[PDB]
Protein backbone atom coordinates (compact mmCIF):
# COMPACT_ATOMS: atom_id res chain seq x y z
CA UNK A 1 0.00 0.00 0.00
CA UNK A 2 1.86 2.96 -1.02
CA UNK A 3 5.18 4.15 -1.66
CA UNK A 4 6.54 3.45 -4.77
CA UNK A 5 9.41 0.96 -5.31
CA UNK A 6 12.13 2.76 -6.60
CA UNK A 7 14.62 0.23 -6.27
CA UNK A 8 17.47 -0.25 -9.37
CA UNK A 9 17.48 -4.40 -11.12
CA UNK A 10 21.13 -4.44 -12.75
CA UNK A 11 21.49 -6.52 -15.44
CA UNK A 12 25.17 -7.72 -15.87
CA UNK A 13 26.58 -9.18 -18.97
CA UNK A 14 27.85 -13.10 -18.73
CA UNK A 15 31.50 -11.51 -19.77
CA UNK A 16 31.82 -9.43 -16.97
CA UNK A 17 32.52 -12.29 -14.25
CA UNK A 18 34.57 -15.38 -14.27
CA UNK A 19 33.08 -18.50 -12.35
CA UNK A 20 36.55 -19.73 -11.20
CA UNK A 21 35.87 -22.55 -8.27
CA UNK A 22 32.22 -24.38 -8.00
CA UNK A 23 31.35 -24.03 -3.93
CA UNK A 24 27.96 -25.98 -3.83
CA UNK A 25 24.61 -27.57 -5.30
CA UNK A 26 21.98 -27.99 -2.60
CA UNK A 27 18.60 -29.08 -4.19
CA UNK A 28 18.39 -25.24 -5.95
CA UNK A 29 20.67 -25.60 -8.52
CA UNK A 30 24.50 -24.75 -8.72
CA UNK A 31 26.32 -21.81 -6.65
CA UNK A 32 29.67 -21.18 -8.20
CA UNK A 33 32.08 -18.59 -6.75
CA UNK A 34 33.96 -16.01 -8.55
CA UNK A 35 34.71 -12.26 -9.69
CA UNK A 36 32.68 -9.45 -10.79
CA UNK A 37 34.47 -7.01 -13.43
CA UNK A 38 32.62 -4.43 -14.96
CA UNK A 39 33.55 -3.28 -18.28
CA UNK A 40 34.80 0.57 -17.25
CA UNK A 41 35.62 0.68 -13.46
CA UNK A 42 39.17 -1.25 -12.89
CA UNK A 43 37.76 -3.23 -10.02
CA UNK A 44 37.24 -6.78 -9.08
CA UNK A 45 34.28 -7.87 -7.02
CA UNK A 46 34.69 -11.66 -5.36
CA UNK A 47 31.52 -12.76 -6.07
CA UNK A 48 28.82 -15.51 -5.74
CA UNK A 49 27.15 -17.09 -8.82
CA UNK A 50 23.64 -19.04 -8.07
CA UNK A 51 21.35 -20.80 -10.89
CA UNK A 52 18.93 -22.76 -11.81
CA UNK A 53 19.71 -26.60 -13.24
CA UNK A 54 20.26 -26.78 -16.76
CA UNK A 55 16.98 -27.66 -17.66
CA UNK A 56 14.73 -24.64 -17.15
CA UNK A 57 11.31 -25.07 -15.25
CA UNK A 58 9.15 -22.06 -15.29
CA UNK A 59 8.03 -21.74 -12.26
CA UNK A 60 11.66 -21.93 -11.05
CA UNK A 61 12.45 -18.99 -13.17
CA UNK A 62 9.43 -17.26 -11.28
CA UNK A 63 11.05 -17.87 -7.70
CA UNK A 64 14.33 -16.77 -9.17
CA UNK A 65 12.82 -13.61 -10.33
CA UNK A 66 10.81 -13.22 -7.13
CA UNK A 67 13.60 -13.31 -4.76
CA UNK A 68 16.15 -10.48 -6.97
CA UNK A 69 12.93 -8.67 -6.10
CA UNK A 70 13.05 -8.85 -2.34
CA UNK A 71 17.17 -8.97 -2.67
CA UNK A 72 16.89 -5.86 -5.03
CA UNK A 73 14.49 -4.05 -2.41
CA UNK A 74 17.05 -4.14 0.66
CA UNK A 75 19.94 -2.38 2.13
CA UNK A 76 21.54 -3.12 5.11
CA UNK A 77 24.89 -4.05 6.18
CA UNK A 78 23.15 -6.95 7.65
CA UNK A 79 21.14 -8.24 5.49
CA UNK A 80 22.58 -9.91 2.64
CA UNK A 81 23.71 -7.79 -0.96
CA UNK A 82 22.53 -8.25 -4.48
CA UNK A 83 24.43 -7.42 -7.26
CA UNK A 84 22.75 -7.99 -10.60
CA UNK A 85 20.90 -10.91 -12.37
CA UNK A 86 22.44 -12.39 -15.61
CA UNK A 87 19.58 -13.11 -18.28
CA UNK A 88 21.20 -16.18 -19.52
CA UNK A 89 19.35 -19.84 -20.77
CA UNK A 90 18.45 -19.65 -16.86
CA UNK A 91 18.37 -16.09 -14.56
CA UNK A 92 21.43 -16.43 -12.23
CA UNK A 93 21.68 -14.65 -9.33
CA UNK A 94 24.93 -12.78 -8.37
CA UNK A 95 25.52 -11.66 -4.79
CA UNK A 96 28.19 -11.05 -2.60
CA UNK A 97 30.93 -13.46 -1.65
CA UNK A 98 30.61 -14.48 2.25
CA UNK A 99 34.16 -16.18 2.18
CA UNK A 100 33.33 -18.22 5.71
CA UNK A 101 30.17 -19.59 4.88
CA UNK A 102 26.88 -20.22 6.74
CA UNK A 103 27.05 -19.69 10.48
CA UNK A 104 25.71 -23.22 10.89
CA UNK A 105 28.58 -24.67 9.62
CA UNK A 106 30.41 -22.05 11.17
CA UNK A 107 29.90 -22.37 14.46
CA UNK A 108 30.38 -26.33 14.46
CA UNK A 109 33.80 -26.42 13.19
CA UNK A 110 35.08 -23.43 15.06
CA UNK A 111 33.58 -24.26 18.57
CA UNK A 112 36.99 -24.64 20.41
CA UNK A 113 37.83 -21.15 19.22
CA UNK A 114 35.05 -19.09 19.17
CA UNK A 115 34.27 -17.01 22.52
CA UNK A 116 31.48 -14.57 24.22
CA UNK A 117 32.40 -11.68 22.62
CA UNK A 118 31.19 -13.12 19.02
CA UNK A 119 28.53 -15.07 19.40
CA UNK A 120 27.01 -12.13 21.75
CA UNK A 121 27.85 -9.58 18.32
CA UNK A 122 26.19 -12.11 16.31
CA UNK A 123 23.13 -12.25 18.00
CA UNK A 124 23.07 -8.09 17.99
CA UNK A 125 23.56 -8.07 14.50
CA UNK A 126 20.84 -10.42 13.50
CA UNK A 127 18.24 -8.76 15.62
CA UNK A 128 20.12 -5.49 13.69
CA UNK A 129 19.41 -7.11 9.87
CA UNK A 130 15.87 -8.55 11.41
CA UNK A 131 14.47 -5.33 12.74
CA UNK A 132 15.55 -3.44 9.09
CA UNK A 133 13.54 -5.88 7.32
CA UNK A 134 10.81 -5.00 9.85
CA UNK A 135 11.08 -1.53 9.24
CA UNK A 136 10.78 -2.72 5.30
CA UNK A 137 7.24 -4.51 5.97
CA UNK A 138 9.21 -7.53 5.31
CA UNK A 139 8.48 -11.21 6.73
CA UNK A 140 11.26 -13.34 6.55
CA UNK A 141 9.81 -16.83 7.15
CA UNK A 142 13.27 -19.07 6.82
CA UNK A 143 14.75 -17.06 9.42
CA UNK A 144 17.54 -19.51 11.09
CA UNK A 145 21.62 -20.58 11.17
CA UNK A 146 21.73 -22.25 8.32
CA UNK A 147 20.30 -18.65 6.47
CA UNK A 148 23.56 -16.53 8.20
CA UNK A 149 26.33 -15.70 6.09
CA UNK A 150 29.44 -14.59 7.53
CA UNK A 151 32.10 -12.03 5.74
CA UNK A 152 34.26 -12.12 8.73
CA UNK A 153 34.06 -13.62 11.76
CA UNK A 154 32.84 -10.81 13.43
CA UNK A 155 30.50 -9.21 10.76
CA UNK A 156 27.48 -11.69 9.69
CA UNK A 157 24.42 -11.42 7.01
CA UNK A 158 21.03 -12.96 6.46
CA UNK A 159 20.63 -14.39 3.75
CA UNK A 160 17.94 -16.65 1.56
CA UNK A 161 14.81 -14.54 0.65
CA UNK A 162 13.06 -17.68 -0.87
CA UNK A 163 10.33 -17.72 1.71
CA UNK A 164 9.82 -13.45 2.10
CA UNK A 165 7.33 -11.80 1.71
CA UNK A 166 6.45 -8.18 1.76
CA UNK A 167 3.56 -7.16 3.67
CA UNK A 168 0.58 -4.10 3.05
CA UNK A 169 -0.20 -1.19 4.49
CA UNK A 170 -3.52 -2.66 5.76
CA UNK A 171 -2.00 -5.56 5.98
CA UNK A 172 -0.45 -6.85 9.56
CA UNK A 173 -0.30 -11.02 8.67
CA UNK A 174 0.76 -13.21 5.81
CA UNK A 175 -1.44 -15.86 5.16
CA UNK A 176 0.23 -18.80 3.37
CA UNK A 177 -0.83 -21.54 1.10
CA UNK A 178 1.50 -24.16 0.28
CA UNK A 179 3.34 -26.04 3.06
CA UNK A 180 6.96 -26.68 2.76
CA UNK A 181 8.19 -24.76 5.21
CA UNK A 182 11.14 -26.00 8.46
CA UNK A 183 8.72 -26.72 11.44
CA UNK A 184 11.29 -26.62 13.98
CA UNK A 185 12.26 -23.42 13.67
CA UNK A 186 8.36 -22.17 13.45
CA UNK A 187 6.23 -20.02 15.59
CA UNK A 188 2.99 -22.11 17.18
CA UNK A 189 0.37 -20.15 15.03
CA UNK A 190 2.19 -20.70 11.81
CA UNK A 191 1.85 -24.70 12.47
CA UNK A 192 -1.73 -24.42 13.18
CA UNK A 193 -2.64 -21.75 11.30
CA UNK A 194 -0.59 -20.61 8.39
CA UNK A 195 -0.32 -17.19 9.77
CA UNK A 196 3.22 -14.91 10.15
CA UNK A 197 4.14 -11.93 11.20
CA UNK A 198 7.15 -10.23 12.29
CA UNK A 199 6.61 -11.76 15.85
CA UNK A 200 6.56 -15.02 14.08
CA UNK A 201 10.21 -14.22 12.62
CA UNK A 202 11.11 -13.97 16.60
CA UNK A 203 10.28 -16.99 17.32
CA UNK A 204 12.83 -17.89 14.41
CA UNK A 205 15.37 -15.46 16.23
CA UNK A 206 14.83 -17.62 19.77
CA UNK A 207 15.56 -21.30 17.75
CA UNK A 208 18.75 -19.28 15.99
CA UNK A 209 20.44 -17.99 18.99
CA UNK A 210 19.99 -21.38 20.42
CA UNK A 211 21.27 -23.21 17.69
CA UNK A 212 24.43 -20.61 17.94
CA UNK A 213 24.35 -21.32 22.09
CA UNK A 214 24.73 -24.68 21.29
CA UNK A 215 27.56 -24.52 18.59
CA UNK A 216 25.34 -25.97 16.30
CA UNK A 217 22.82 -28.62 17.70
CA UNK A 218 19.61 -29.80 15.99
CA UNK A 219 16.55 -28.46 17.48
CA UNK A 220 14.79 -31.77 18.85
CA UNK A 221 17.14 -33.58 16.92
CA UNK A 222 14.82 -36.99 18.60
CA UNK A 223 11.25 -35.77 17.99
CA UNK A 224 9.40 -36.02 14.58
CA UNK A 225 8.42 -32.95 12.43
CA UNK A 226 4.95 -34.34 12.42
CA UNK A 227 5.11 -34.23 16.75
CA UNK A 228 6.64 -30.89 17.02
CA UNK A 229 3.32 -29.40 17.28
CA UNK A 230 1.97 -31.08 19.98
CA UNK A 231 5.24 -31.00 22.29
CA UNK A 232 4.97 -27.06 21.92
CA UNK A 233 1.28 -26.74 23.39
CA UNK A 234 1.91 -28.98 26.28
CA UNK A 235 4.75 -25.94 27.12
CA UNK A 236 8.00 -27.70 26.22
CA UNK A 237 10.51 -26.06 24.48
CA UNK A 238 14.22 -26.08 23.69
CA UNK A 239 16.68 -26.91 26.60
CA UNK A 240 18.93 -24.04 28.74
CA UNK A 241 21.98 -24.59 26.36
CA UNK A 242 24.92 -25.22 29.15
CA UNK A 243 27.17 -22.08 28.35
CA UNK A 244 23.72 -19.36 28.92
CA UNK A 245 23.38 -17.92 32.45
CA UNK A 246 19.37 -17.23 32.65
CA UNK A 247 19.38 -14.14 31.58
CA UNK A 248 20.37 -15.26 28.13
CA UNK A 249 18.12 -18.11 28.46
CA UNK A 250 15.18 -16.02 29.59
CA UNK A 251 15.54 -14.08 26.14
CA UNK A 252 14.87 -17.29 24.05
CA UNK A 253 12.11 -18.25 26.72
CA UNK A 254 10.50 -14.88 25.57
CA UNK A 255 10.74 -15.11 21.74
CA UNK A 256 8.48 -19.23 22.48
CA UNK A 257 5.70 -17.52 24.26
CA UNK A 258 2.46 -18.91 22.73
CA UNK A 259 0.99 -14.80 22.49
CA UNK A 260 2.49 -13.45 19.70
CA UNK A 261 2.71 -9.29 21.28
CA UNK A 262 4.07 -11.18 24.13
CA UNK A 263 7.35 -11.45 22.62
CA UNK A 264 9.96 -9.03 22.88
CA UNK A 265 10.44 -7.06 19.54
CA UNK A 266 13.61 -7.14 17.23
CA UNK A 267 14.52 -3.90 18.40
CA UNK A 268 14.60 -4.63 21.91
CA UNK A 269 16.76 -7.67 21.44
CA UNK A 270 19.25 -5.49 19.70
CA UNK A 271 19.74 -3.60 22.83
CA UNK A 272 19.24 -6.43 25.60
CA UNK A 273 22.33 -8.31 23.50
CA UNK A 274 24.21 -4.84 23.16
CA UNK A 275 24.25 -4.12 26.44
CA UNK A 276 25.06 -8.03 27.07
CA UNK A 277 27.89 -7.23 24.64
CA UNK A 278 29.49 -5.26 27.22
CA UNK A 279 30.09 -7.00 29.62
CA UNK A 280 30.61 -10.78 27.42
CA UNK A 281 31.94 -13.07 30.40
CA UNK A 282 28.89 -11.92 32.87
CA UNK A 283 26.47 -13.74 30.51
CA UNK A 284 28.13 -16.85 28.86
CA UNK A 285 30.17 -19.24 30.78
CA UNK A 286 32.82 -20.59 28.04
CA UNK A 287 35.52 -22.67 29.16
CA UNK A 288 38.65 -21.77 26.74
CA UNK A 289 37.50 -17.52 25.97
CA UNK A 290 48.57 -33.20 23.36
CA UNK A 291 47.80 -35.96 25.80
CA UNK A 292 44.30 -35.52 27.03
CA UNK A 293 44.42 -35.49 30.83
CA UNK A 294 44.68 -34.13 34.27
CA UNK A 295 45.83 -30.00 35.75
CA UNK A 296 49.11 -31.21 37.46
CA UNK A 297 51.61 -30.82 34.88
CA UNK A 298 54.46 -28.65 34.96
CA UNK A 299 57.17 -28.37 32.50
CA UNK A 300 60.71 -29.70 33.19
CA UNK A 301 61.89 -25.83 33.32
CA UNK A 302 60.15 -25.18 36.63
CA UNK A 303 60.54 -28.71 38.45
CA UNK A 304 63.90 -27.86 40.01
CA UNK A 305 66.23 -31.23 41.61
CA UNK A 306 64.30 -33.06 44.47
CA UNK A 307 65.62 -36.28 45.48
Amino acid sequence: GEAPNQALLRILKETEFKKIKVLGSGAFGTVYKGLWIPEGEKVKIPVAIKELREATSPKANKEILDEAYVMASVDNPHVCRLLGICLTSTVQLITQLMPFGCLLDYVREHKDNIGSQYLLNWCVQIAKGMNYLEDRRLVHRDLAARNVLVKTPQHVKITDFGLAKLLGAEEKEYHAEGGKVPIKWMALESILHRIYTHQSDVWSYGVTVWELMTFGSKPYDGIPASEISSILEKGERLPQPPICTIDVYMIMVKCWMIDADSRPKFRELIIEFSKMARDPQRYLVIQGDDEEDMDDVVDADEYLIPQ
